[PDB]
């Protein structure tokens, strides 16, 4: 039936805006901004306004939050969709806010709330409806309780809203909006997209699951540094398909008297098992079933006996999943991790920058903000943010804003409403802010892209055969009898782009970029902590599809002497021989090396089944150059009157890293012009109390002074070096005149 | 209104010595004296002498612990600060040392603390206030409890002292002076303020806080060698 829709998330935040599939919005007869009624699953119908998407799917109807709870359904449910033209400009609406949102809130919240709300665009109305207005950094919803055209109306700008205070006490059967949501997480879409993958289907068709016979996700571990909000990820799963949600604490379970523990965890899964569906989080899994060798009591390892028989026994329990977390997989007993127990496994990590952006725009959802605050630019600079340090910034950033704006002034809503917070707040509370997860390993799609580097069109096209045609046409090296390759190894002249070629073939793919820097190699020499590199592994496996990069491979080579007597062979580079032997092809992980010194450079890693191919990236050619000096000065304002060509044509022979230091020696320049025609300004206004930027950017003559300390990192006698290498390797391929009969 | 002044920790350790911004006593008809009749939150009023200092802000007020004690406010808290040029040069003023910060002192307290105080400078006296006394390395704090020109007076070099024993015993409104203040803490004005600025919001206004939707820090970790007075 066409009118059946499945529930779907929503993309724009609009309690009146309900997205449609092109083919299916032409199907039905729907225009842009008409109106649309919507059929609940019990009696519960509301009026929306219909939008265009391509995103959304045909069979699926994207809906907010707001309107899924006045249908009373969930995510994955069948709606029925009737276009509502016989629509009404109701005059007069009542409508009353829900106690439970206004505790603490004090004045007309129409004047502050409902004002900004029903004003400018016509929102249908429903009796019964309640919709959420998010201002003065607090969300409050409001249900109508009633209109004149009832059921249907429009709350056009001439309309009048009646509100006698008294706000309601919420009913039973009407889930809070401030309960978590799918909308309530940023920063896991991949893995909240497996998670729901994984749990929607057992937990929102229970009796289709156990009729037909096959084997739920008993146990997903969500591993992840702390504040990534997995009981977060965890309690919005439960919510959204409806499940029983039970919150086990790691310390609270621990905190108790020996035995008070083991009952608590059996009188969980006991009530776990009596609300099924259900969904048990273990938050601190840790706390309960650390290492084996890290409970030395009796106790403990009586209660993480306790949880293993209680996972073993999930298989008696019918449509009950268990969820904890964890910081690390190795954090736990590994008899936890074994199947029918946590046998999946997601890892959250760290929010990239499109997640750090979603949280910032999650916490600074009810926030008022200045025009000025441009949240991309805060995601951009939070690295080693977690979420909950993004939500501990916004929180910092409010709270600055309300000193500035209080130290001169049971709340004034209006007040809260007119404060706003500013990218000074922003930047001040990214001073002030200690980001959680600075040194935690990065794995995130690169930013960086071809134009940046601009050059070496022949490495790109065998980046691409190497790491692209693996993963865009598995069918094709099925068809054919071909293994793909494991790895590549770049070599050539120090900063000439190695590690942005391997970033930007990560991006193109659109594959999870993992950077193994020398020094971290050489932390696992100097500590004899190669086992480490199996973890590293671990990671790049569990992003797959993934390019692990290993910035300077000859870095241990190097520390021994280019040497000490012994062979090439290292315990470093030999576990990484090891993973890489053991890495299954059918996982898309591509091992990149990169060394400035091929030459030491142990054999064994240059053989087949390991980084085969050996690629030599030169000093940028005149192309390149240009292409570098264009990314470098990307975010710098530069007058267009200096020729960036010209200077890629006069600066032969360089290095990205050395047109990298002319660039920055140049915005050196500008800015130290800057600030001392500033100083100048300002002691001339002293001295004659009696404006215009003078460098508002980088002049020609900046970039020629900063010439004068151009270096040429690279030797000529380096370049040879190189180019004698190559040309030892491509001499041996002296059979291209062979020719079949 | 100009007379609402935000109260501030002050500078100048002088007991009876109010400090406001260059932009203020003007505003106000003040001057480098110019005694001052300042009002409490608990109906308290104590009359002190105005001064000036750059660093002190437009709007805020400092003054020392004694006078916030007296006056029965904390810092951050507002003030009526209005002019009280009818001061009288009172004659006989009786005070009386409280037990709390005498015992083991045997002497003519007057002579050995009252006499270095009120004198060299005409300090001004309100009935009811606690004035500290540091000296004989002790701190007493003594109550005024009269004045010939009731309530407030000014202590001249010929005005008259009295006491005779009974020490009083201190009240549960008032506040012993030798309560750790922000002035008993030295080292540490970067760490103190950084402190000051997390809690206070929290702690000087929980129902805006509870009102309002942002996150109160919960728990704060000062680190350090021990003996840098954390507690």
């Amino acid at each position: 039936r066409p009118n059946r829709l499945i529930v779907d998330e929503a993309i724009n935040e609009d309690n009146s805006v309900v997205s449609l599939s092109q083919p299916k919005m032409d199907e039905l007869q729907l225009f842009r901004g008409d109106t649309v009624l919507l059929k609940g699953k019990k009696r519960r119908e509301a009026v929306c306004i219909v939008l265009s998407d391509d995103t959304c799917s045909d069979e699926k109807i994207r809906m907010n939050r707001v309107v899924r709870n006045n249908l009373r359904v969930r995510l994955g449910d069948v709606i029925s969709i009737q276009p509502c033209p016989d629509v009404k400009y109701g005059k007069r609406i009542h409508v009353l806010p829900i106690d439970d949102t206004v505790e603490g809130i004090t004045g007309n919240l129409f004047e502050v709330y409902l004002k900004p709300y029903f004003l400018e665009a016509y929102r249908p109305i429903r009796k019964g409806d309640i919709f959420l207005v998010r201002g003065g950094m607090r969300a409050v919803e409001f249900k109508v309780v009633e209109t004149d055209p009832s059921p249907y109306c429009i709350v056009a700008p001439d309309t009048v809203i009646h509100c006698e205070g008294e706000p309601i006490k919420r009913e039973d059967e009407e889930e809070s909006l401030n309960e978590v949501g799918y909308d309530d997480i940023g920063g896991c879409r991949k893995q909240l997209a497996q998670i729901k993958e994984m749990v929607e289907l057992p937990l929102r068709h229970p009796a289709l699951f156990k009729a037909i016979g096959v084997k739920p996700p008993r146990g997903i571990l969500l591993y992840g540094p702390p504040g990534t909000g997995k009981t977060l990820i965890a309690r919005a799963v439960a919510n959204e398909t409806g499940a029983f949600f039970f919150l086990i604490n790691g310390p609270e379970i621990m905190s108790k008297l020996a035995g008070e523990s083991e009952s608590n965890l059996r009188k969980a899964f006991e009530e776990a098992e009596k609300n099924a569906p259900a969904i048990i989080f273990i938050d601190e899994l840790d706390a309960i079933a650390p290492k084996r060798e890290k409970t030395h009591g009796e106790v403990e390892r009586r209660i993480v006996s306790q949880l293993l028989t209680l996972m073993d026994g999930l298989k008696q329990r019918a449509h009950v999943i268990v969820m904890a977390a964890t910081n690390r997989p190795n954090s736990i007993d590994p008899a936890l991790r074994r199947f029918g127990r946590f046998d999946r496994e997601v890892d959250i990590g760290i929010p990239d920058a499109t997640g750090r952006l979603e949280i910032l725009q999650i916490h600074t959802k009810n926030m008022k903000l200045a025009d000025d605050v441009d949240l991309e630019q805060v995601a951009n600079e939070t690295h080693g943010h977690v979420g909950a340090d993004l939500a501990a910034l916004c929180s910092e950033a409010a709270l600055q804003a309300i000193r500035k704006k209080m130290d001169l002034i049971t709340i004034d809503a209006e007040v809260m409403n007119s404060l706003a917070v500013t990218m000074d707040d922003f930047r001040w509370a990214l001073s002030q802010s200690n980001p959680s997860a600075l040194r935690e390993t990065v794995v995130e799609v690169p930013q960086v892209t071809w134009e940046d580097i601009g050059g070496l069109e022949d490495v790109k096209r065998e980046l691409q055969e190497l790491v692209q045609y693996p993963v865009e046409h598995p069918d094709k090296f099925l068809k054919f009898g071909m293994t793909p390759s494991k790895g590549v190894l770049f070599y050539g002249p120090p900063g000439c782009g190695k590690t942005l070629l391997a970033k930007a073939i990560a991006n193109e793919c659109q594959a999870n970029f993992i950077s193994i820097k020398g020094p971290e190699l050489l932390t696992m020499w100097f500590g004899e902590s190669e086992a480490n590199v199996r973890e590293i592994f671990d990671k790049a496996r569990q992003a797959a599809p993934c390019v692990l990069f290993f910035d300077e491979l000859d870095s241990i080579a190097k520390a021994r002497g280019g040497g000490d007597g012994g062979g090439a062979a290292d315990r470093v580079i030999n576990q990484i021989l090891t993973e890489m032997d053991g890495m299954s092809t059918k996982k898309n992980v591509f091992i990149i090396g990169a060394t400035n010194r091929p030459d030491i450079i142990d054999p064994a890693i240059l053989r087949p089944g390991r980084l085969d191919q050996l690629i030599y990236i030169p000093l940028p050619d005149e192309k390149s150059r240009v292409a570098i000096l264009k990314a470098n000065l990307r975010k710098s304002p530069v007058a267009k009157d200096v020729d960036l060509e010209f200077l890629a044509k006069m600066t032969n022979g360089f290095s990205g890293a050395d047109l990298t230091e002319i660039c920055q020696r140049a915005c050196k320049l500008a800015i130290r012009e800057s600030i001392e025609s500033e100083i100048r300004r300002e002691r001339e206004r002293q001295t004659n109390p009696s404006e215009d930027d003078p460098v508002p950017e980088i002049r020609r003559d900046h970039f020629e002074e900063a010439m004068r300390f151009a270096r040429r990192s690279v030797s000529d006698n380096d370049i040879r070096k190189y180019e004698m290498f190559a040309q030892t390797l491509q001499q041996s391929r002296g059979f291209g005149s062979f020719r079949f009969p």
